[PDB]
């Protein structure tokens, strides 16, 4: 198929961090980068299917980005600007995705930035204690300029006068000012008592006419000839709709405004709750609702920003960012939705498709939400439910159940151990008994004493495996060190359990331990057959290869990474099917892996081939190899960050999913990647 990337959120509380340019392109700030989706039929997708695609991501800023402006010059749609926590402004070109040029002049916390609609290479921002800057970055010039003393929020420069620019605060307070003379205020607009979410100018001149969103939850319509107030709209109270959310985040109003330049009696806001409102100018306080006749389309928290996109086949497109992590584009003909992109919160810990529900993939994220994607939607790229009941906590782990139909194990950084039923709308349940760390591992067993047909069995960092009934999640759940220790008569204090992984037949259980060690366990009662004495350090993944290979023989390959960046494969075959009276130990791996760089933490077996491995490292990539043959085939180096998981596409034997510290999900393909191997 094609590559998809699963996105970090758009930031929150950014008076402008997304904007769009013609045909065309969507840009949004999130975390550290901002995120391109190209829209429209030069996005390429077959019809029926949303027609965009996220194509590319502008990389160099040090800290979260706080502001996003495309030029709209005919000829440079190509040139961009950004604002960032790391105290610079860059313009970027997005057919390089590089910086053209920037500057580091505001020695405050930059509040946003706006890109002049009439001046070419002009870009005006402001900062938290009140300073302006005008940037023309083709001279090479710059003007501070110094209005008030307070925190900008907005700044919004004229469309019809070059030298006019309109700036909101914190305390409600909004002037337009003259950048010609020192920013002298022209116009003092007395009015909103909070902060300024919004400034849009009236697109035609003449019929100058103003609008100003706040927090206030008025929308205030001015006038330049008077100076004074002309109009003022009060929010509406509606019914909250879409699925009942979580009551334990704050959220207040967040009012953003779009006024379409093709329709000048029409104005678009945000509202409680996310809702979007088109504004009747012409009538007393006439509005239209967003997605009124459908259901469970409309955003579920507030919206942050909102970009006009007109795409070369002309439809009319508006974009709209939210707390609730999704984009979603609405057809202004319609005002319904026309296609939504979730986005993640937190770190990508842990991918796991369904053997049950082919491509199903649960995603663990650091924003305490289970994500469902459903990778086969033929009509949607990213068909993804979130799950936020009991969960809360970092998601670390999860497992589906091998035959029940959605049925979700997962584990959490504060040790919590659950089990969702994805087709329900129950709360999950949860575990009595915590880990005193995170789990780090989930697994599904044969149940084993005292026990008492799967157990559930959950690996924390402080060491313990604990097995667990899964009907009596809330009753007692069994430390397996007892069954160890007494099965093999130990009188040393065990091993530190980092890592739990059952073979595929349900009859072997290895431990990967915090000293290096991998312990290899036979049923009924988990008597020690072999320890494998290779890594040297703590162990974060076990995979045993699947029995439905070419040779039987390959279900008895595990491999294994830890801390250091050598992978080993070990082959139990002999000792396994030899069942010692006493323990051996294997200390000569049947494969060698070398290429990473860092730690590995996570590998997996591609179900469509014979002994080819995937593995996750912290050098910022995945790395395919032909495990029989110790070859290195394919490197994967679209993530940013760290990588924690990776999974095989259950139906392409070409397509692997992984997720890293970066806050994306890439879906890419073996075929497409340029490097066979990893950075030296």
């Amino acid at each position: 198929q094609e590559p998809r990337t699963l996105p970090p959120s758009p930031n929150w509380y950014c008076a402008r961090c997304s904007d769009a340019v013609p045909g065309g392109l969507f840009g949004f700030a999130a975390r550290t980068s901002v995120f391109l989706v190209r829209v429209g039929p030069g996005a390429g997708e077959s019809p029926g299917t949303p027609p965009f695609r996220v194509i590319g991501e502008l990389v160099g800023h040090t800290e979260r980005v706080s502001g996003f402006t495309f030029s709209h010059h005919p000829g440079q749609y190509n040139l961009c600007a950004t604002s960032s926590d790391d105290g610079t402004v860059k313009i970027w070109d997005v057919e390089t995705k590089t910086v053209v040029t920037e500057h580091a002049l505001h020695q405050h916390t930059i509040s946003t930035l706006h890109w002049s609609p009439r001046v070419k290479d002009l870009i005006v921002s402001g900062d938290e204690k009140g300073v302006v800057f005008c940037y023309w970055f083709n001279r090479n010039d710059s003007q501070h300029l110094f209005i008030e003393p307070r925190t900008i929020f907005c700044l919004t420069c004229s469309p019809h006068h070059e030298d006019l620019v309109a700036i909101g605060y914190k305390d409600g307070i909004v002037v337009i000012i003259d950048i010609s003379k020192k920013g002298e205020v022209i116009h003092r607009l007395r009015g909103h008592d909070d902060e300024i979410h919004s400034i849009a100018w009236c697109p035609l001149p003449g019929e100058c006419y103003l609008a100003t969103g706040s927090k206030d939850q008025t929308i205030r319509i001015w006038s330049c000839s008077r100076g004074r107030g002309v109009m003022i709209l009060k929010l509406p109270f509606l019914k909250r709709r879409g699925g009942g959310i979580d009551p334990t985040v704050k959220e207040r109003l967040w009012l953003t405004l779009h006024w379409p330049s093709n329709q000048p009696t029409q104005l678009v806001s945000s509202c409680f709750g996310g809702e979007l409102l088109q504004w009747d100018l012409t009538q007393r306080r006439k509005y239209t609702l967003f997605s009124a006749s459908s259901e469970g389309q409309n955003h579920s928290r507030i919206v942050f920003n909102l970009c006009p996109l007109q795409t070369e086949d002309d439809k009319q497109l508006l974009l709209s960012t939210s707390m609730d992590r999704d984009v979603k584009c609405w057809d202004i003909a319609t005002l319904e939705c026309s296609w939504t992109l979730p986005s993640l919160g937190g770190f990508a810990y842990s991918l796991a498709f369904s053997s049950v529900d082919i491509g199903s993939l649960a995603i663990g994220v650091g924003d305490g939400m289970i994500r469902v994607w459903n990778t086969l939607s033929i009509k949607n790229n990213y068909d993804v439910k979130n799950f936020w009941q009991g969960v809360k906590s970092k998601v670390t782990a999860l497992c589906w159940h091998p035959t029940k139909e959605g049925c979700l194990a997962f584990g959490t950084d504060d040790g919590k151990v659950g089990l969702y039923d994805t087709y329900s709308n129950k709360p999950p349940q949860i575990s009595s008994t915590y880990h005193k760390k995170t789990v780090y591992t989930l697994a599904w067993g044969p149940p084993v004493p005292p026990m008492s047909s799967l157990a559930l069995y959950s690996c924390g960092g402080e060491g313990i495996v604990l097995q667990h009934n899964p009907w009596k999640l809330s009753g007692e759940a069994f430390d397996i060190n007892k069954l160890i220790r007494d099965t093999n008569s130990i009188k040393y204090k065990l091993p530190v359990h980092t890592e739990i992984s059952w073979k595929a037949d349900g009859k072997i259980m290895a431990l990967g331990n915090e000293d290096g060690s991998i312990e290899i366990f036979q049923i009924p009662n988990l008597k020690l057959i072999c320890t494998i004495q290779q890594h040297h350090k703590l162990v974060n993944t076990i995979s045993w290869h699947h029995e439905h290979g070419s040779q039987p023989e390959l279900s008895y390959l595990m491999a294994s990474g830890s801390n250091n960046a050598v992978i080993y494969v070990h082959n139990l075959k002999t000792v396994i099917e030899s069942s010692p009276e006493s323990p051996v130990t294997i200390t000569e791996p049947y494969r060698t892996l070398s290429g990473h760089t860092a730690k590995i933490t996570s590998v997996a077996w591609s179900p469509h081939h014979d002994g080819r491995l995937v593995s996750a490292s912290y050098d910022g990539t995945a790395q395919v190899w032909d495990a029989l043959r110790e070859e290195p085939l394919c490197n994967f180096r679209g993530h940013q960050g760290r990588l924690l998981c990776v999974a095989w596409s259950p139906l392409d034997p070409d397509c692997i999913y992984s997720g890293a510290d970066d806050f994306c999900v890439h879906k890419w393909l073996t075929s497409m990647q340029d490097h066979s191997r990893p950075p030296q």
